[PDB]
């Protein structure tokens, strides 16, 4: 299961993985979430990136990382 109860997700990307970031949610244009993580409910008329990962942008989910989010987070995973 991808579910991470009480710590950080930590996920790495791979190349051609989805990647979730939101302008108001996230921190800075760093701050990113996985599929397994990214929970639409919690972003509704957001304003949401979903990106294709690439060679360059290479990094981990911060679901559960408190200090890369203004909100708080409900993983898709956990439900
Ligand atoms: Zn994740
Ligand atoms: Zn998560
Ligand atoms: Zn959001």
């Amino acid at each position: 299961v991808h579910k991470h109860t009480g710590r950080n997700c930590g996920r790495k990307f791979k190349i051609g993985e989805p990647l979730y970031r939101c302008h108001e949610c996230g921190c800075d244009d760093t701050c990113v979430l996985c599929i397994h993580c990214f929970n639409p409910k919690d972003h509704v008329n957001h304003h949401v990136c979903t990106d294709i990962c690439t060679e360059f942008t290479s990094g981990i989910c911060d679901c559960g990382d408190e200090e890369a989010w203004n909100s708080p987070l409900h993983c898709k995973a956990e439900e």
